[PDB]
């Protein structure tokens, strides 16, 4: 009854159904495993068909404190309290949680993205206005008898609380260590553009962190990594040329309906920390991955896409458009994220997304950029 819970795409997020209040208001809520604030628009919007309206609900307590909480797209205000939520079409079960009721916004609303609030799924460290804020899913697995672990298949998709649904992913479960407790951290430890080491040292795809952030859309890279992987990327499609803005993710690129040339497009594949010493997995991703279908009528006799792998000061971000095709395991309970190929993960007759293990790596540094434990 969880399968199949989640609506949206990678631009505008993935949404799941929920209610709070009393009696309960329904909602959809984006599922952001990059941000830990669970957060709902809380008063009338243009980009919104409905609101938590706190007047209605008999168990909504106000905090008396505000809350402003900046992502790299948009950023709100609002004010704080708990009240009583329920998710319909996961577990059943109500849990009272703390709750931002969002009075100002700016860029954060999206247009037609059907959402009006958002569940910030990773852990207290980076809650606002601080850690002793407690997080939603803390509050759940406190108040319930909810195992400590969810999953998310990106497609629609699922969210699947508390546990793992195998008809959801087809092969083996490859395991990475969570770093540490904020973000979902993880360690890559090496990266290949068609096969082809970037040769970088390995510190250097983990500055300042790795994370993976079903909130945020694009495959965002450090600045030195994201020019290496521009410039092999380029080399290996250089039978056609594009455009600077292309590559900068500042216009489409357009092919006759149905002749996209994805042939001349590389496999990417990230290796990540294995549980055990020097060992690692990698999973593959193929260019229907990062090259992302803009929907547009007025575009539509053509087939178009933005370069979905950008540049970031703030560390490698395995957002949406990386999560689709994979099943992604979040298994809190033992400090880890699981991954395997999705049943639902697009390909063609040639490649097929993978995710594959083990490798064995003989330098033994840390590729972590920070030296853990201090
Ligand atoms: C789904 C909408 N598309 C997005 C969203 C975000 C983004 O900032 N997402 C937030 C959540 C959010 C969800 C919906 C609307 C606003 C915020 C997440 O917490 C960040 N997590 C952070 C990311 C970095 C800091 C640590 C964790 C970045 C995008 N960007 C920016 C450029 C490339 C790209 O894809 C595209």
């Amino acid at each position: 009854e969880m399968v199949d819970n989640l609506r949206g795409k990678s631009g505008q997020g993935y949404y799941v159904e929920m209610t709070v209040g009393s009696p309960p208001q329904t909602l959809n809520i984006l599922v952001d495993t990059g941000s830990s604030n669970f957060a709902v628009g809380a008063a009338p919007h243009p980009f919104l068909h409905r609101y938590y309206q706190r007047q209605l609900s008999s168990t909504y307590r106000d905090l008396r404190k505000g809350v402003y909480v900046p992502y790299t797209q948009g950023k709100w205000e609002g004010e704080l309290g708990t009240d009583l939520v329920s998710i319909p079409h996961g577990p059943q079960v109500t849990v009272r949680a703390n709750i931002a009721a969002i009075t100002e916004s700016d860029k954060f609303f999206i247009q037609g993205s059907n959402w009006e609030g958002i569940l910030g799924l990773a852990y207290a460290e980076i809650a606002r206005p601080d850690d002793s804020l407690e997080p939603f899913f803390d509050s759940l697995v406190k108040q319930t008898h909810v195992p400590n672990l969810f999953s998310l298949q990106l497609c629609g998709g699922s969210m699947i609380i508390g546990g793992i649904d195998h008809s959801l992913y087809t092969g083996s479960l490859w395991y990475t260590p969570i770093r540490r407790e904020w973000y979902y951290e993880v360690i890559i430890v090496r990266v290949e553009i068609n096969g082809q080491d970037l040769k970088m040292d390995c510190k250097e795809y983990n500055y300042d962190k790795s994370i993976v952030d079903s909130g945020t859309t694009n495959l965002r890279l450090p600045k030195k990594v994201f020019e290496a992987a521009v410039k092999s990327i380029k080399a290996a499609s250089s039978t056609e040329k594009f455009p600077d803005g292309f590559w900068l993710g500042e216009q489409l690129v357009c092919w006759q309906a149905g002749t996209t040339p994805w042939n001349i497009f590389p496999v990417i594949s990230l290796y990540l920390m294995g549980e055990v010493t020097q060992q690692s997995f990698r999973i593959t991703i193929l260019p229907q991955q990062y090259l992302r279908p803009v929907e547009d009528v007025a575009t539509s006799q053509d087939d178009c896409y933005k370069f979905a792998i950008s540049q970031s000061s703030t560390g490698t971000v395995m957002g949406a458009v990386i999560m689709e095709g994979f099943y992604v395991v979040f298994d809190r309970a033992r400090k880890r994220i699981g991954f395997a190929v999705s049943a639902c993960h697009v390909h063609d007759e040639f490649r097929t997304a993978a995710v594959e293990g083990p490798f064995v790596t003989l330098d033994m540094e840390d590729c972590g950029y920070n030296i853990p434990q201090t």
